[PDB]
Parts: C-alpha cells; structure tokens; sequence
C-alpha cells in the first residue's frame, strides 16, 4: 500500500486498484471561443494547470495505473442533450451552434477534443458525458468495477462543476477518492478552493485532497 | 403558468408537472447525537429553517403539487453502506452504532426519522437513499419521469452535501430546479452562502434559487 499524506488524513492506494480520472481537459472550456466562453466566462485560469495536469498524467502511466478521460460532449443529432441544457442562461451561441471551434459541446468537433498536450493513447478509457457527472449516463462504474478498482485520484476542470459533481457521485458509488488541487481549475477564484474545502469538511465526507507533489512523494 | 422572481432569471413552472423535494429534514442532521452530532457538528444552525420548510410543504399541499420526502438511510444489516462510508472519519459513533436515538442512520429507528413537524401525508412519495444525492439507487428518476415531472423545487439540508449533491444529479436529467434558499441550511455558513452562488453561477448552470417569499408571491 502506498501512503500518500492528505487532508483531512492519510490517503492509502494501491496502484493496480486505482484509476486517475481526468475530467473535461478540453478546448471547450479551456480555449476561447468554445463552450465556456458561450457561458459568459473569461476562460484564462484554466490553462495554468495544464503541466501540472500532464505530469499527473505521466505519474499514473509510470505507476500501470488505469487512466480514465471524460469529454463533456452530444451527439451531432443533439438526441442526448436536454432541452433544459440547450435553453439554460438565453445563451447568443449555445450547444450545437457553431462557434470559432465548430458546433460548441458537440462530440468530433474541433473545440470538443482533449488538449494535445493531455489527449489518451492506447489502453485508456475515454468517457463521453452529456452531463457534469462522470457516471450519469456512461458505463464508468461498470468499466471500474470489471477492472476491480476501489480507488480515484481525480483531476481536471471545473473544480465547482464536473469534478466536484463527478467525486460526489464517486464517493456514493463506494470509490475512496483523492482530488490533486493543483490538477484543478475553476474560472472563479470564489468557488475553487472552498469547493475542495467542502469536499474533505466533516472528516472527509466526501474525500481527500492533495498537491500532486505529495502523490510524487509517494510514488 | 406560475412565475416566480429567481436568481439569476425568473422561474417558471406549472403545479402538475412540477414536485416539491424536500431533503433529509431528519432527527439525524437536525438534532444534537446523531449521525451530523457524530461526524464532529454543531448541529444547531439546521433547525432555524424547520419553520420555512413547513410553510413550503403548506404551498406545495395547497397546489396539489406531488411532494417527495427522500431520507438518508440504511438497511438495518448494512448491506447498502459502502464500507468506505462506515470507515470514514474513523468517528467514535458511526454508522449503525448506538446513539440516543438508537442505531445512527439506519432505517427504522427513531433518529433516521423525518422531523414529525415535516412529516409524509398519504400520497407523497418518500425515499430512502444511501448516497448524498437523491437519484442514486433510487427510483426516484423512474417515478418523477412515469408522473411526466419537468421542474422541481427544492429544500432540505445540508445545502453543500445532499441538497446540491441531489440538484447537480436533477440538472444532469434534464429537470429545471429551483431551490428555496430559506429553506435549506448547513452546518457551515459559508458553504451554505457559496453553494447557493455556485448553482445558480454563469447563467444558472445548475439552475435557479429564489426566497420563500418570491415562490409565495407567485401562487397569492
Ligand atoms: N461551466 C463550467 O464551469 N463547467 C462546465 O460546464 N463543465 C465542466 N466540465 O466543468
Ligand atoms: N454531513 C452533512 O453535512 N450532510 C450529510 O451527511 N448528509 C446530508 N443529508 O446532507
């Protein structure tokens, strides 16, 4: 077992029953003109945690950790996106419409895809969500559960939307989770730290967090 | 029609395809030694709102809305608690041991009960959940979608664990949420105040929140 020092406690793993999630590492809400610029956002804070990102990448690769992304996408026929979400906030160019990147949120677009600098190879699972929730209507707990994983280091953006959303299902789920904070972003400064804060309050309620220099540490 | 001032736009909805959820309002999070008392809380700040939530309940029965009560709860064997739950904490009391109100979180003992000020009438729908969120190994998804449900209003505690928690999960199905601000609480302030903001953050993202007295000024 390996002993990585956390808030609130010491977070244990093995590494071959855990899975890195990097959630949404995309040119939709980290580039501007996609899907996060729609939203009203300056999109600026995002892109400071991409090297932090790709090491932890690296780190999970050199440990034969399994390496899970989620894309926030719809299908090109938009059957899989609510109307509620395509009307929410009266958006100029919303889901589907065609913006500087192709059609916003929309699955084989350019603006839909995972950085380059981050993007999956071979053996990696890759998980297209219509929600802000990694396990609402994807197989992610199936997948996890064939591969006998009881373990998440979790990363990516938006640390008060996908990733929080994505933990808390998590935790529900019976996965012992540990967020890397410097592997995280949110276009508020007002949401991002408070919203790890809230995550491990009360003894961990819903886990643990980290820098990812203490993962290094550890492994 | 029903429109209601909200944050950051107006609500609106009709009473037949809308449900009032009302969340976790148990002896459990709201009185002193139970699972909240256990987890290291100052449980008090939570029965401030009971008042709000009943009036709301009143509105909804009044508008012959269908009411869901959902309750944090496991089977007595525990056979529904993921055993990262029970070691969480590592707390003194954890679930399922004995407290003043008998066996902590579990489905039928006196402390995992709905506040009896908040009680279920006959023909609400009341779920037990293992989880935060309200959708997880539930059927509640199933039974709002079988009574063609679209919008939901909100309440309950805590507004930063089950309420957003249960909200994030109904934004993601596709329903228009508005929560009543007044009548959610938490055992921090600041998570209360910044869990609201975040909801209702870039043009409503994860949807809409609004006082008790806006909801009431609508259906007056
Ligand atoms: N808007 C925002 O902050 N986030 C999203 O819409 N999705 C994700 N991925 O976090
Ligand atoms: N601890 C805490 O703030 N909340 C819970 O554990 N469950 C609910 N219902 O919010």
């Amino acid at each position: 077992m390996i002993r990585i020092d956390a808030t609130p406690y010491p977070y244990q793993f093995h590494p071959r029953s855990t899975a890195l999630v990097v959630i949404d590492m995309q040119r939709d809400f980290i580039e501007e003109g996609g899907f996060g610029s729609a939203l009203g956002n300056d999109v600026r804070p995002l892109a400071a945690i991409v090297p932090t990102v790709a090491a932890l990448l690296q780190l999970a690769r050199e440990a034969g950790m399994l390496v899970v992304h989620t894309r926030e996408s719809h299908l090109p026929d938009l059957s899989d996106c609510p109307r509620s979400k395509r009307l929410r906030g009266n958006p100029t160019l919303g889901i589907g419409d065609v913006g500087p990147m192709g059609r916003i949120l929309v699955q084989g677009e350019p603006g839909n895809q995972i950085l380059p600098q981050l993007a999956p190879v071979e053996g990696e699972l890759v998980i297209d969500k219509p929600g802000k929730g990694a396990f609402y209507a994807t197989d992610l707990h199936a997948q996890l559960q064939e591969r006998r994983i009881t373990h998440l280091l979790v990363a990516g953006v938006t640390t008060e939307v996908s990733v929080q959303t994505s933990m808390r299902e998590a935790n529900d789920r019976g996965y012992e989770c540990l967020v890397i904070e410097d592997a995280c972003a949110s276009y508020f400064p007002d949401f991002h730290r408070i919203t790890l804060e809230m995550l491990t309050a009360q003894g961990g309620i819903v886990g643990w967090r980290t820098p990812l220099a203490q993962l290094q540490a550890g492994v």
